[PDB]
């Protein structure tokens, strides 16, 4: 096990994904000969593989969620100081927590389907944290050692369902397709300091969110430590750590929201990029996502 | 039919309750008690099944619960008692999957907790994908019903922000079971007696008839905001009598307490309550 870090992915159509690793040239390398699936338990074997000996993946396959078996998704509310200032909101003394319904999980470039009658759809680029070891009353000093890696996330939100149908945010957060995750699970040795990564999100090519994780209010270690006093985080769990300024709900003089045909493009330094096309609601039938 | 899972945590086997109340081993028919296994388990010849020996622990009666959707205020008599208005749509929050526990398993209070509280609830286990389902079709998506205790920490729930889930996801705070009872045996889910005792003293008494949104209304509403997949658990609120609302003063859980609860046709739970300790590397559920 080396100390240079890895970028893992899962590639292929839904339900048929295969484990992979990104080489220095940006190619996917097939890990199927080393591990059957990219799970948290598979990482030890995957982290020891010799990239040079792995076959190049031909074509341009779909990226899936980069880790299989995410058990639950814990989400943070206000957590960027420059966002608090732009919204004129108090700096919290403890993190706001809510749950992102697992059924919202989707691949990084998968279509975003607006829910019924949605005119308040909104974007939130966030740093995601994938847990590698159980977190139960973990101190700040030991929190980051529990991390399997980092992932890019869009915490897609329906602001009417989130705030105008009661006080509980999860009602506007759990819609099918509202949590695209990926394209890479990037292990800590490759990310470096998670509190110094540039963040952005564009809509139809126009820059909406710009930030850097150095303005996080609670850093990753403090979030993991705090959350672990209220819920146990298990290997494979995902924590999404909040969003920088520039959400559509906060635009001035009037809020700006998603519409059918919009294109979101987002990225975080070291974590790759996502692109989602937004569609009007349709009945998704018996399809399973994630 | 009443299905169960028996044995030590992480080692449970699938079972069915026979006419005498004894557990019979289903392992010769299905390897696990999953939603996909129910048809084969329901269609099995109970006489072929061996009696389970010893008095084994009951586990969560269904394997593979993917997520737990919880309902807020949902009993008309509870709303009246608390002097709260009747909600016009159900409050939803998520009950952390890691709170899942066996029906009779120890309940560990969180660190320095003085606001631990009880909530007997009817649980609904989903059998078929629910995505924008009509009220008329909702009950047909149900695999079975289960007894639940929506254990809560009222200070974490209400005094650390506006989101209730922070006081509801603690380890051990969702005892589920002992039986997954299929709808044919339960009959009308809106005519079930409900009760919870603490140290043998009756705390909660009710009947599901007073639900504000019934199971079909809840499934239909929830399915417009979050897709329910087979194996998902919906917990549908609690009748009056929670410790938070006791008068002249609220009463909360303490180390040494014993909770005993039951819902008609769904069996009974008994939990001993303990003060906090670090639970190590244990994986609950
Ligand atoms: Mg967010
Ligand atoms: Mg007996
Ligand atoms: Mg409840």
């Amino acid at each position: 096990h080396h100390h240079h870090g890895s970028k893992f992915c899962r590639f292929g159509q839904r339900g048929q994904e295969k484990p992979g690793i990104i080489d220095a040239d940006g190619n996917i390398r097939d890990l199927s000969g080393v591990v059957p699936e990219l799970t948290i338990d598979a990482l030890a074997a995957a982290k020891g593989a010799d990239i040079a000996l792995l076959p190049l993946v031909e074509g341009e396959p779909r990226y899936g969620v980069p880790v299989k078996g995410i058990g639950k998704i814990v989400a943070i509310g206000l957590n960027y100081e420059d966002h608090a200032i732009e919204s004129n909101l108090p700096i919290p003394t403890e993190p706001m927590m809510f749950m992102k319904a697992l059924s919202s999980l989707n691949g990084p470039n998968d279509e975003v389907v607006l829910p019924k009658n949605s005119t308040h759809g909104d974007w939130e680029v966030e740093l995601g944290v994938v847990i590698g070891e159980t977190c139960r009353f973990v101190s700040e000093d030991e929190a980051l050692s529990k991390v399997a890696g980092y992932v890019l996330v869009n915490d897609v939100s329906e602001r009417f369902n989130q705030k105008q149908r009661g006080t509980q945010w999860s009602k506007g957060k759990g819609h099918d397709t509202f949590c695209p995750v990926g394209p890479w699970l990037v292990t800590p040795d490759e990310v470096g300091d998670p509190q110094d990564l540039d963040v952005h999100l564009d809509v139809n090519g126009e820059r909406m969110q710009t930030g850097n994780t150095k303005t996080m209010i609670f850093n990753v270690a403090q979030l993991i430590s705090y959350v672990s006093e209220y819920i146990t985080l298990y290997p494979g769990d995902l924590m999404i750590t909040g969003t920088p300024p520039g959400v559509g709900e906060g635009k001035k003089p009037q809020a700006i929201y998603l519409k059918a045909g919009d294109v979101m493009e987002l990225g975080i330094e070291k974590l790759g990029t996502q692109r989602q096309q937004v569609s009007e609601w349709r009945h998704l039938g018996d399809e399973v996502f994630g």
